[PDB]
């Protein structure tokens, strides 16, 4: 029963002996000999490979174990396995911190698993560099083989470095490479208003009850409230706030109260409150918010008196041409802009080529100013030449783009400064490429215009770049003079005329009569004789008046035989200004009251009179001609402005367009490209407080401030790169958590208070459209759309699940969110009862928005996460922990394969086959079982049981093996045949041409495998 070794004396353990026709194998434990021909194949034998199924399965189904968003799984998912291959060798029970990538064990298809291996080989070095790339034809079992080795190598590197930080860098880099999980499947398009690459629209679904909303009305601009006309562009930037939702509508009213009472809310201050608001993107939001803002302003401020209304002058950013109508119909709660004068001035004077006829300035506007002598007749409006977002934002950016070649997507301060340098040099040039022509000429018309409030842009007084008021522009001296002249002289009716002498409808005459006179035939009151103004402007630099042609300033019957001094004159190099009466060239009117100018110079008692002749000029200041004439003998303290009436208005409008309305001037007190201060003294709001009286000196009554909200600094759009204040995370944060680009909340309060003491209004930039960069993640059902909201051409993210950044808001959003709705409902109950048009129902204060979510948003900008970023199964079923939808996880995390496969299977005639964890028939591979037996499967996957010396190639293992009739490869022992005794090492490989030391014995072997000499040796 036992073979006992002659040399050692011990019974032979693990020994095979041939005796004629019989083969006897001796036991490895004791040495009991049984017939090797009758060796049984194990009945319920399982592979050591199935130890992975036990370990790689998830620890549990909790937030702690498996990382999840809203319930679902993502491509960048770490999970907690049951066991860890510590150093890629030993299975160990996982701790709470042991987190592994889901893509290490799971793949959506075999193709991406092949792409996984190729990426982890090249960029990861977790596979041999000599190993070839895996194609689409690669064997699924072979792909499973190498991917399992990658796990071993991953765990090896973790045991060496002690980090998992390199993994999150490597796995995220892999995710972004596939067209499944990046911007490739996003349909990235920059059509029109799609600044950030396009938009995704949130939709109601069973899969995401969080994303559900009964409202979400799109394109509800002022013209399209009732949805009667065409719907506008609802989506603009970042996370588009749903303003159809009455819960949000109440929150917007709550936020409006916060801005209008800021000083009281934060520091119990009285004079540190905003008096008016600027509606940011009115044509992009649900225009219900206009009526809500109207309802509050009529109830809290009670705007039915000219004296009360003109102390709170609200304005709109309505670029729509049909908007002045609607806002006039609803009673002008906020002032509509006059885009028509802007077009008439820009295309008439500012254009580089093919200027408009200057008839446009006269006729094309909300007020025809040819013979305007009537009051309270036109739509109350504000007008401007340039703004922060208009006629600058794109040009300045182009200057940076030309000098350095960079977008707002990374340029640094240095490259921003280089662009500004080129922009200001261009500004101070005769031929301009980025700057508008005839700025002083444009402003000379604007500030002398009747039936409109003018708005002076910051970038026209101070440089668009630099620190706040660090540098003054070229046009500073002229505009400041014109603004001071407006206070003294500009009043009464207006008269305008055009000549066709040089070009076609060039050369314009602009005349104001002064307080007391409306028409030309009006003789005027007492004050009229020194009031009024005369402006001559031409747009052609080629202008050469005829020897007989004369330009006439018809000052009217009020100014018969008066003396007029020069205020602004055009020279060959630039312009000359005169602030006082002394030093200025003088001109006289006739019996009719006409100031004659011609091709020849003016003459007083035999004098040349400086530069007084009307002719075409070409210099950095004027590309045409400019002249401003002013009556002499004016008081030092003269004020042409008329006081607002305290009478109750019988009409149904918030603002009347009288002369007292014309007394106001708005200052847009910022450019988008102001530099972020380094010193405390370089802060914008500190300097506004210091120069508070100076802003009154120019005649500014309404002071439009920059949006004081803290920037997101995400560099997704321009508003977050230079930090305007239009790109914010926290709506209620006004330099409170950290100082913004303009200063702290204390600096802001000081600025507002100083302006109130100087006798000015202060405007809050109300931005109810979007919220930038939110910290929390959420899964919502989306649809790829355009700016208006229409489904994209061939949208591949149509009704797909997507991870969006909607959760968040900030500290002060959580503090003041809906915190004033309780007081507002008690104070003014009429606001909360009024049924909103478009919504159908009134605003809803019952829910306070302290934290934002997908419910309160209409949509989002494209996020480049991928259309298949939310993990779904092979046949299209989204993986979930059971929170939102039915619990479903992959076969890897549960850890139980079931089909006609896995482990060892006997298939009728085909002997024994092996199927791996996935269920693929394995060929040319050695498979070790749970106990420690290696079985080989040939080129057909059939188990070998020959008992003959068979050569195997396998996975780079060139060697000769021996297979018993049970299926096990013989290893670590001797086989005695009729040809001699043969030895096989611990791996089943036959030892040849070597003297080896096995146990207590030493075996010498030749090039045939036969034993030469077996000897015992100790010590
Ligand atoms: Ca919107």
């Amino acid at each position: 029963q036992y073979y006992i070794d002659p040399t050692t004396g011990q019974p032979r353990k693990n020994f095979l002996l041939q005796s004629g026709n019989n083969w006897i194998y001796f036991d490895s434990d004791t040495g009991v000999g049984t017939n090797a021909l009758e060796l049984q194949f194990a009945k319920g034998t399982v592979s050591s490979n199935e130890q992975y199924r036990n370990g790689n399965a998830a620890y549990s189904y909790d937030d702690k174990s498996i990382e999840n968003v809203n319930g679902y799984l993502t491509a960048d998912t770490w999970y907690r396995p049951k066991q860890i291959l510590k150093d890629g060798t030993t299975w160990t029970d996982s701790k709470e911190t042991d987190m592994r990538p889901i893509l290490m064990v799971w793949w959506p298809n075999t193709l991406t698993q092949a792409y996984y291996l190729n990426y982890m080989k090249q960029h990861g070095n977790l596979l041999p560099s000599a190993l070839p790339f895996f194609n689409a034809d690669a064997d699924p079992a072979e792909l499973n083989h190498y991917s399992e080795i990658v796990q071993q190598n991953i765990e090896k590197r973790i045991s060496e470095t002690g980090n998992t930080d390199w993994l999150r860098t490597l796995m995220h880099d892999f995710v972004t490479n596939n067209p499944m999980w990046n911007k490739d499947s996003e349909n990235v398009n920059f059509s029109g208003i799609q600044f950030q690459g396009g938009f995704l629209k949130y939709e109601n679904s069973d899969l995401t009850p969080y994303a559900n909303s009964d409202y979400r009305l799109l394109g509800r601009m002022p013209i399209n409230i009732k949805d009667q006309t065409y719907r506008g562009q609802e989506f603009l930037l970042a996370n588009d706030i749903d303003n159809s939702n009455p819960v949000v509508q109440a929150e917007q009213l709550n936020w409006l109260y916060y801005l209008l009472n800021f000083g009281t809310i934060t520091a119990n201050n009285d004079q540190a409150n905003f008096d008016s608001v600027r509606v940011d993107a009115p044509d992009n939001i649900d225009a219900d918010l206009m009526n809500i803002a109207q309802d509050y302003f009529n109830a809290a401020y009670g705007m039915d008196s000219d004296a009360v209304s003109n102390k709170h002058i609200n304005i709109l950013e309505d670029w729509n041409h049909a908007d002045p109508e609607y806002f006039n119909k609803i009673g002008n709660p906020q002032l509509t802009m006059d885009d028509t004068i802007k077009n008439s001035l820009n295309h008439g004077l500012s254009d580089a080529t093919n200027r408009w006829g200057l008839d446009a300035i006269v006729h094309q506007s909300l007020a025809d100013r040819e013979n305007n002598s009537t009051e309270n007749v036109v739509i109350p409006n504000y007008s401007f030449v340039r703004a922060h977002d208009n006629n600058s934002q794109d040009q300045i950016q182009n200057a940076i783009r030309d000098v350095t070649g960079k977008d707002y997507h990374t340029f640094t301060f240095e490259d921003e400064q280089k662009g500004i340098d080129a922009y200001i040099q261009d500004q101070n040039s005769t031929v301009k490429k980025y700057n508008l022509y005839n700025i002083p000429a444009s402003y000379a018309i604007l500030l002398t215009n009747k039936d409109t409030i003018p708005r002076v842009y910051y970038g026209d007084l101070y440089t668009d770049g630099g620190q706040y008021m660090e540098h003054q522009t070229r046009y500073y001296d002229t505009l400041t003079n014109l603004l001071k002249s407006r206070v003294k002289y500009v009043a009464g009716g207006q008269s305008m005329q055009t000549m066709s002498v040089g070009g076609n409808n060039n050369i314009l005459t602009s005349v104001r009569y002064g307080k007391g006179a409306m028409t030309a035939t009006d003789t005027g009151t007492d004050e009229t004789r020194t009031q009024g103004i005369g402006v001559v402007v031409s747009n052609t630099p080629n202008l050469k008046l005829g020897a007989n042609d004369k330009v006439v300033l018809h000052m009217g019957a009020a100014h018969k035989n008066q003396q007029y001094r020069a205020a602004v004159l055009t020279t060959t190099d630039g312009v000359i200004n005169y602030t006082s009466d002394q030093g200025a060239p003088v001109a006289m009117t006739d019996e009719n009251g006409d100031l004659y100018l011609s091709s020849h110079n003016l003459v007083v008692n035999g004098k040349e009179e400086a530069d007084t002749a009307v002719q075409g000029y070409a210099n950095p200041d004027v590309s045409g001609y400019l002249a401003v004439w002013v009556p002499v003998g004016a008081s030092d303290n003269q004020d042409a402005r008329t006081a607002p009436s305290t009478e109750k208005n019988s009409g149904n409008s918030a603002y009347r367009t009288n002369a007292a309305f014309d007394s106001n001037v708005i200052f847009e007190a910022f450019s988008n490209f102001v530099y972020t201060p380094t010193k405390e003294s370089e802060r914008a709001n500190v300097r506004i407080a210091q120069n508070a009286d100076f802003f009154a000196s120019l005649g500014f009554t309404s002071f439009e401030m920059a949006p004081q909200y803290n920037s997101s600094k995400d560099r997704t759009f321009l508003d977050s790169t230079i930090d305007n204040g239009y790109a914010f995370t926290d709506r209620y944060d006004l330099g409170m958590s950290e100082p913004n680009k303009y200063g702290t909340d204390e600096d802001l309060r000081n600025a507002i208070q100083a302006l109130h003491k100087a006798g000015l209004q202060v405007m809050a930039d109300w931005v109810p459209d979007q919220i930038y960069n939110l910290p929390g993640k959420e899964v919502a059902t989306v649809t790829r759309v355009d700016d208006r909201g229409n489904v994209w051409k061939d949208a591949i993210i149509n009704n797909n699940l997507y991870v969006v950044n909607t959760i968040g808001g900030g500290e002060y959003q959580k503090k003041y969110g809906g915190a004033f709705l309780d007081k507002l409902q008690k104070l003014y109950p009429e606001i909360f009862t009024k049924k909103q048009v478009s919504t159908g129902v009134a605003i809803d204060p019952s829910q306070k928005i302290t934290e934002w979510s997908a419910k309160y948003f209409n949509g989002t900008n494209i996020l480049h996460r991928g259309s298949g970023y939310v993990l779904k199964a092979d046949g299209g079923q989204y993986y979930n922990l059971g929170t939102t939808t039915k619990q479903f996880l992959p076969i890897q995390l549960t850890g139980e394969k079931k089909q006609g496969n896995e482990g060892f299977v006997k298939g009728n005639d085909g002997n024994y086959y092996f199927y791996d964890l996935a269920g693929n028939m394995v060929k040319n591979t050695f498979i070790e079982d749970s106990v420690g037996n290696w079985y080989f499967f040939d080129q057909d996957g059939k188990m070998v049981e020959n008992k003959h010396f068979v050569d195997v190639d396998s996975y780079g293992e060139k060697g000769t093996y021996f297979f018993l009739k049970n299926g096990v490869s013989f290893r670590g022992g001797l086989v005695q045949t009729d040809n001699g005794t043969y030895y096989f090492d611990n791996y089943g490989k036959m030892v040849r041409n070597q003297t080896i030391n096995a146990g207590a014995m030493i075996y010498t072997l030749d090039e045939n495998g036969k034993l030469i000499k077996a000897s015992y040796n100790s010590d």
